[PDB]
DNA sequence: TTTTTTTTTTT
């Protein structure tokens, strides 16, 4: 009924921040700065100030945001008047809306409401242009004149050309003006049910989202995303009714999130212990006992080297790691934590894979018979991390297809003329069993492996774990038990918190080379190939590679505590571990 | 609203270049001796000369272009009357638009404007017409009249008949008169955005750009292009309306440039050291420590010999290398330069590619119905340089598919009634691995290559590659740790301009033989064949093949440095990289 | 039916 113009504009010159700096202010001249023509607002915020303005948006919300928008746009213009010319409509985005409604639970009833959806995105489009007001030049001899057609209104969903010319009041032909007309970005998306929110024995359900303007290629596929607008029904084929007055629905996203200073504060807090890397450690897979140097090797994994590109070449900065060992060493259990703690992960079996479904697939467009391509679980892990469990189950001529992905870090395709180059830049763990599924003393450890030295080479770190009986076996059932009645291991990083450091030190640090690291690190490498010529039938070659490994974890090291040097200590820590790694293959040092 | 026609005709007249010599009115002046109607002006030229001459081609390109056009017409009609009756208008192309925006970037405001986008060219389509301008027969028994039916205007991209005569005003049904019909050529090509700009995670984009009149078969498949030219959304089914009034965007092509004066000494000059191979061989993978005698072969494969073509026959002038070696031996890191310095280069692996895709693929549209010919990727490297890692993990019954474009360098198909014989004249490096990994040493070298000797023949030059470690560890190390460290090679010609210098060698070089040379030649064969005798259970066989690469192995050496014959020591240099060649697969002489 | 790359069952 009332306006609250007035309560909107005083709510953000006023409103006040947590340290009272008003959070608000600080926004609108970035906006104004940087142009960005897109403003977001919290609702508890708003809740918080006034009760009857956040009412309004969350149920009048198609009869209030044009007359913010209006609002909004005269304080900007007033602000600086520079603003004209360039962007001729601001949109205000309302987020953190108390209506969360489960993908599965949408009913009828909540048509036409503003609600938020959680899911996963799974597909997205190419940006392309949608007509909201057009104009048609009516081809009849008298006529020749020019109009808008949709009057005083936006062009409906379904294009629609005009039947009489209201400037004549006759029929005829009407041709449309490119140049005259009106169009706004336009993307689609699909939408899936978290794994987690599935019901039992039933496939996840997909929603149908539209982006537009500003919102186009906000994410990424395989994204986790809070999307926030109204729904509606879809009308995709009316030419023909064919009865079937049944309507499939889809959502005008109005906001979307993926997946701050505060948290800032807490990163930086945690790296001011002294042992935060053994703190950090000891949180990865809690409920997993022993396997100490496994959740040390795992933990440099997540957080990875200094990838260097130079004018000529680029060099790998990830971490790949493998792990061999008899059934029930909670191989499988480690590799699941690892998925739920990477800001990005991907998992999967080497069974229930594919070469073509892991790098990526040509297939045929039945609508018109064209190959293109589809992106593989490696391409869609770039910048995070591949798990692959099982990896001994593969073929091994369909294994060797990862060969290129894991050292230069591209895909290349030829096939039904088809040439292309993708970035697949991941880090690989992968876990299997020996060849005669436990590992045989008796044997050596070129049977026991059972793979080529190729894909060896390729990995940092190998570690083979044996199931031995002994004395501990006391305390392991302890603590499995321990487990099973409820008690948790307390001092430990939550993972949501370990989450958010890895994210912040990936993006924030970048270690550098000290002269006293080189020397270190160059002394170990010659001491590991004069002892590798000694003993020339080990299946581990100690190749150039391994010297990038020790460059790679001294800088994982000092990333872990967020230093801007690798110094000595570091290059004690990486070669200690490189030590250990040897010793399980059966290289003594 | 000043006339700029007077502007145009003295900036056309009156100009002065860097090289003082006047440099556009010679354009023009060629432009009547070969009749192009084509005049090509730079954006950085016509703004030094009058700023606000060059604004309004950015902004009013629409209503500017014509008046500009017509009164260069004008001119070249009173320099030379003869253009008259030849061409009948002649079109302006403006490059360097300052307006460069990404692929991924273009939105709704850049519609109707002039902007340049940087891509790969990836499809075109065969040449076609387009009607401007139709002329109609009314079909009723009063009126058998011809008339142009868009008056005063183009057609349309939609084509439209008229309803109503203008000759009766009444309607009927009318006939077109394809011999008083105005066309123009029509061509379309798809262009790809560049694998640098790609996003992490996402597959490339596509564009669609239209060719006209004398812009047709201006590029060809794999080009790097720069497009100047205006957006527009695309029209395909307007009469089925299908709701979805949602549209694609295509671009109208006003200029294109496929990626002087001053190279051409700058290259003059780099071949007068009497030293420039050297200076080139140290110049090839700056980033790789030692591996001399492999840089050399890649030096000489990307010059490559002289081709002849005789009545009866031709005889391959390129070079094909094969390394064989030890994982983390750099094979691939050396493959990726080449694949950058190379003026055209296609990357390939082994896994990733098919026989079909390698040469060519047969699809059938769906649509008509037919087969029809895919080029694959020796086809499109015709000219150029094709790499092929990871060639013992192909299939054999697929990798033999390239047995006759190595060497005939033609593709042939026999496949569902299509009969057809391409030229495939491309140069193959290839690298791979031993039977067991590494090499043995214990075992000859027959069980280590694992190859066929029908390919092994079709080679240059084989390097089997070994990975010893020995006392030259920390001087790899210390090289690879400054690499790291951002320390950077000096002395060496840089990547851009040693793909001209090859560019134009492999153009304007073409060395002869003389008579000294031959004999070192012939006796060198001779005891190659006598040695080859000796070990008749080596893979490796000394083939008339041998004898041709080593002309073509002196020829790339003369073209090194831009001498127009081969001397004795360009054959005294073939002779000694042969005999290394010789010496890595067990042939010692 | 036909060539092609893909996942699938069945020749
Ligand atoms: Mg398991
Ligand atoms: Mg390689
Ligand atoms: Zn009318
Ligand atoms: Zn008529």
């Amino acid at each position: 009924q009332i306006d609250y113009r007035d309560v909107f504009i005083e709510f953000l010159t006023t409103f006040k921040g947590n340290n009272n700096q008003n959070k608000y202010i600080e926004r609108i001249n970035e906006l104004v700065a940087y142009r960005k023509k897109s403003l977001i607002i919290e609702f508890s915020d708003v809740l918080s100030f006034n009760e009857n303005l956040a009412y309004e948006i969350i149920n009048n919300t198609k009869i209030i945001l044009p007359i913010l928008e209006g609002a909004l746009y005269d304080h900007i213009l007033q602000l600086d008047p520079t603003y004209q010319r360039d962007i001729e409509k601001v949109h205000v985005r309302i987020v953190g809306i108390p209506r969360v409604i489960e993908l599965r639970k949408i009913r009828s009833t909540d048509i036409g409401k503003l609600i938020t959806i959680d899911g996963i995105l799974v597909k997205v489009t190419p940006v392309k242009e949608r007509i909201y007001k057009a104009t048609y030049k009516h081809i009849h001899p008298d006529c020749m004149q020019e109009f808008e057609w949709p009057e005083d209104e936006e062009m409906p969903e379904v294009l629609e050309m005009p039947t009489i010319c209201p400037k004549c009041g006759k029929p005829g032909q009407f041709r449309l003006i490119p140049e005259k007309t009106k169009l706004i970005d336009w993307q689609k998306a699909v939408i899936q049910e978290r794994p987690e929110e599935v019901p039992s024995g039933q496939l996840p359900r997909q929603l149908e989202i539209i982006l537009e303007d500003d919102l186009v290629d906000s994410a990424r596929p395989g994204d986790r995303v809070k999307v926030t607008g109204i729904l509606d029904i879809k009308q995709d084929s009316p030419v023909k009714r064919g009865s079937r007055a049944v309507f499939d629905i889809y959502m005008k996203v109005s906001s979307i999130e993926v997946s701050s200073e505060e948290d800032e504060k807490k990163i930086k807090d945690l790296a001011k212990d002294p042992w935060i890397r053994d703190r950090i450690i000891s949180s990865i897979a809690p409920s997993i006992y022993g396997h100490w140097e496994l959740k040390e090797a795992l933990a440099l994994a997540l957080f990875g080297g200094v990838p260097k590109v130079l004018e000529d070449t680029r060099i790998r900065g990830d971490i790949h790691i493998l792990i061999i060992g008899d059934p029930g060493t909670a191989k499988s259990q480690m590799l699941q934590f690892i998925s739920r703690v990477a800001p990005r992960a991907v998992y999967t079996t080497g069974k229930g894979s594919t070469a073509a479904g892991l790098t990526a697939a040509v297939v045929r467009e039945k609508g018109t018979g064209e190959y293109y391509l589809e992106a593989g679980a490696l391409v869609l892990a770039d910048g995070g991390i591949a798990v692959i469990d099982e990896i001994d189950k593969m073929r091994d001529e369909d294994r060797v297809a990862i060969h290129e992905a894991m050292e230069q870090q591209t895909v290349s395709i030829a096939k039904a003329g088809i040439v292309a180059k993708l970035n697949a830049r991941a880090a690989v763990i992968a876990a299997g069993n020996p060849k005669f599924g436990r590992y045989i003393s008796e044997r050596p450890v070129s049977d026991n492996i059972n793979l080529p030295p190729t894909i060896l080479s390729r990995f940092d770190l190998i570690f083979i774990l044996k199931d031995q009986p002994g004395e501990q076996d006391r305390e392991l059932a302890n603590y499995i038990l321990d487990v099973h009645s409820g008690k948790s291991t307390k001092n430990i990083i939550d993972i949501d918190t370990l989450r958010k450091y890895i994210a912040y030190a990936r993006k924030y640090v970048t270690p550098k080379i000290t002269s006293e690291a080189k020397n270190l690190i160059t002394d170990f490498f010659v001491e590991m190939r004069k002892k590798s010529s000694e003993t020339p039938d080990s299946p581990i070659l100690i190749t150039p590679r391994q010297l990038e490994a020790l460059i790679r974890i001294s800088e994982a090291y000092a990333k872990m505590a967020l230093k801007a040097e690798v110094t000595r200590e570091d290059a004690e820590r990486a070669i200690n571990i490189m030590r250990l790694f040897l010793e399980s293959v059966g290289v003594d040092m």
